C-alpha cells in the first residue's frame, strides 16, 4: 500500500539491484525518495535496520517510512534536493581552506558515531554524501546508501560496538572490522584531498584503467607538492597524508583525525579561496574509475 499513500514519479537512480524515484506524499504534497529494492535480487534487512536506529543522525539520511508489498521493499526517506557534496564544493570558484576543515568536521564526526556504534559504511564514495538542500550549511549534510553496511557482532551474533569486548568476537572480525572502518576514513582522505586542489589523488579522469589506479594506491605515495597545493596548509597536507596512509594499521581513525589541529583550530585556517583544477565532471569520472577499480571483486 505505498502507491496508497504516495504519488511515484520520476527515477532519480536506476541499479542492479533497485531503482530509486522521487515520490510524493499524497496527504501533504512533501516530496520524498524511495529506493525500491527487488526482494529476490537482494535482501535489504540489514540496511533497513541501521537506517532505523541511526537515521536520527542530523547527518544521516532520515527513514520516513518502509513497505514491503511481498515482491518489492519501499525504502523511502528524505529526498536530497541539494545534490552532491563534492561536486557543488569544486563548483566554487572560491572555496576555502576553513570552509573544507568544517565540512570534513561535520562528516567525520557523523562517521566517528557510526564506528563506535559497531556500524562501518563500507561505500563512503563522494556521491553517498550529498546536501539535504541548497543552504549550503553543515547541519545540510546527509551520508546516504548503507546498502553495503555492516553492523558489528560477536560470535554468538549478537549486535556488539567494539568497545564492548567482554563478549567473544574472534580477532578476525575484530580485524576485517577495522580494516573496514580504515577504508571509511581513506575515503574520507580522497574527499579531503580533492576538495582541497580539485583533483583526485590516484586518477585523472574515467579512462584511467583500474591497473594503473591500483598501482598508485600500492606505491603508497601521492602528491603533496606543486601548483595547487604548494599554497595549501602544511598542517592539511599532514592530516590528508595520514588519511591515506596505504597501510590501514597506521591510517588515522576518525577520532583522530578529529584531534588533528587542523581540525580543531579550524578558526586559524584561511578563508581565501583554493588555487584549484577547475574540472568538476573530470572528477566525477576519475572518482567512479577508482571506486570501479577497487570494487571489481565484489
Ligand atoms: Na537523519
Amino acid at each position: 500500500q505505498f502507491t496508497d499513500g504516495y504519488e511515484v514519479k520520476e527515477d532519480i537512480g536506476v541499479g542492479s539491484y533497485s531503482v530509486c524515484k522521487r515520490c510524493i506524499h499524497k496527504a501533504t504534497n512533501m516530496e520524498f525518495a524511495v529506493k525500491i529494492i527487488d526482494k529476490s535480487k537482494r535482501d535489504p534487512t540489514e540496511e533497513i535496520e541501521i537506517l532505523l536506529r541511526y537515521g536520527q543522525h542530523p547527518n544521516i539520511i532520515t527513514l520516513k517510512d518502509v513497505y514491503d508489498d511481498g515482491k518489492y521493499v519501499y525504502v523511502v526517506t528524505e529526498l536530497m534536493k541539494g545534490g552532491e557534496l563534492l561536486d557543488k564544493i569544486l563548483r566554487q570558484k572560491f572555496f576555502s581552506e576553513r570552509e573544507a576543515s568544517a565540512v570534513l568536521f561535520t562528516i567525520t564526526k557523523t562517521v566517528e558515531y557510526l564506528h563506535a556504534q559497531g556500524v562501518v559504511h563500507r561505500d563512503l564514495k563522494p556521491s553517498n554524501i550529498l546536501y539535504v538542500d541548497e543552504s549550503g550549511n553543515p547541519e545540510s549534510i546527509r551520508i546516504c546508501d548503507f546498502g553495503f553496511a555492516k553492523q558489528l557482532r560477536a560470535e554468538n551474533g549478537l549486535l556488539m560496538t567494539p568497545c564492548y569486548t567482554a563478549n567473544f568476537v574472534a580477532p578476525e572480525v575484530l580485524e576485517r572490522q577495522g580494516y573496514d572502518a580504515a577504508c571509511d576514513i581513506w575515503s574520507l582522505g580522497v574527499l579531503l584531498y580533492t576538495m582541497l586542489t580539485g583533483y583526485t589523488p590516484f586518477a585523472n579522469g574515467p579512462d584511467d584503467t583500474p591497473e594503473e589506479i591500483l598501482a598508485r594506491i600500492g606505491s603508497g605515495k601521492f602528491s603533496l607538492s606543486g601548483g595547487y597545493w604548494n599554497s595549501v596548509s602544511d598542517t592539511a597536507k599532514d592530516l590528508v597524508s595520514k588519511m591515506l596512509h596505504v597501510d590501514p594499521h597506521q591510517r588515522l581513525t576518525a577520532a583522530l583525525v578529529l584531534r588533528h589541529p587542523w581540525i580543531v583550530h579550524w578558526d586559524q585556517l584561511p578563508q581565501y579561496q583554493l588555487n584549484r583544477q577547475d574540472a568538476p565532471h573530470l572528477v566525477k569520472g576519475a572518482m567512479a574509475a577508482t571506486y570501479s577499480a577497487l570494487n571489481r571483486n565484489q
